[PDB]
């Protein structure tokens, strides 16, 4: 199968690139990470920092999750990220996205033991 932690890495981690996401970045990544298999995932964020730095967020600023749960944490430092948003003319299976790089504090939900990220909640 695939653990929730593994799914988070597949859907949100892209340490390789520093911050040079091209205008085609999201179109390629959303497809390569299998986020356009059953349908076009509407919105998704990729984080370019190291796995160690992102996992460390689970021990940082505790903030309320959008769903009301209390297992969300905000990074003290800003992080290099890329937001992907499906375009209006996007039509599955030909999923199309707008790519936008940014440097913001990320908010992730963490679970388990080890306590690691399992959901990307927001960036601020
Ligand atoms: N506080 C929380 N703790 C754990 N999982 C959460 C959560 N808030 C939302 N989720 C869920 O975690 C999954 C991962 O989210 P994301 O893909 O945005 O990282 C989503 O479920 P689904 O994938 O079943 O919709 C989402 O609904």
């Amino acid at each position: 199968k695939e653990t929730a932690a593994a799914k988070f890495e597949r859907q949100h981690m892209d340490s390789s690139t520093s911050a040079a996401s091209s205008s085609n970045y999201c179109n390629q990544m959303m497809k390569s990470r299998n986020l356009t298999k059953d349908r076009c995932k509407p919105v998704n964020t990729f984080v370019h920092e190291s796995l160690a730095d992102v996992q460390a967020v689970c021990s940082q600023k505790n903030v309320a999750c959008k769903n009301g749960q209390t297992n969300c944490y905000q990074s003290y430092s800003t992080m290099s990220i890329t937001d992907c948003r499906e375009t209006g003319s996007s039509k599955y299976p030909n999923c199309a996205y707008k790519t936008t790089q940014a440097n913001k504090h990320i908010i992730v939900a963490c679970e388990g033991n080890p306590y690691v990220p399992v959901h990307f909640d927001a960036s601020v």
